[PDB]
């Protein structure tokens, strides 16, 4: 509460760090490695959701538009989910912070990457490419204090 207060200052996104990691119980004793790890679960049960409503998105006689950036996306999400976010758990858990950004790194770039792929057009699952994008780099912020 003070150590997180303090933790989410130190972030590119104040409010959506303390809205995040208030809104969990593990944060009121927690360490700042359970702060980071509440984060991580974060970035994670909307980066599921992205992957979900990719799926509905393709299956469903998607515009012919809408095929190659879903494509695309599905994998970036796919990427993030079984091996960006698997490895900075293994690394808050159980190694050293370093890695984790380097996930955090990884996911926020990947759902930037999907989300420039609908540029010039509507874009149908924006606010859970730009969550993604964000939580992950409140994320960065909070391993990169550890270092």
């Amino acid at each position: 509460n003070n150590l997180v207060e303090t933790t989410c200052k130190n972030t590119p996104n104040y409010q959506l760090c303390l809205k995040t990691l208030l809104s969990d119980k593990r944060s009121a004793t927690g360490d700042i490695t359970t702060l980071a790890l509440i984060m991580v679960d974060a970035i994670k049960a909307k980066a599921n959701q992205a992957a979900v409503t990719i799926s509905k998105l393709r299956h469903s006689n998607p515009p012919a538009a809408w095929k190659g950036p879903l494509k695309n996306c599905a994998f970036s999400y796919k990427v993030i989910l079984t091996a960006s976010l698997p490895e900075a758990i293994e690394a808050l858990t159980k190694g050293d912070p370093k890695f984790a950004e380097d996930g955090m790194v990884g996911s926020s770039g990947d759902a930037q990457e999907c989300e420039e792929y609908f540029k010039g057009s509507k874009s149908p699952f924006s606010a859970l490419n730009i969550a993604v994008h964000e939580l992950s780099d409140v994320g960065r912020a909070i391993v990169r204090n550890l270092l």
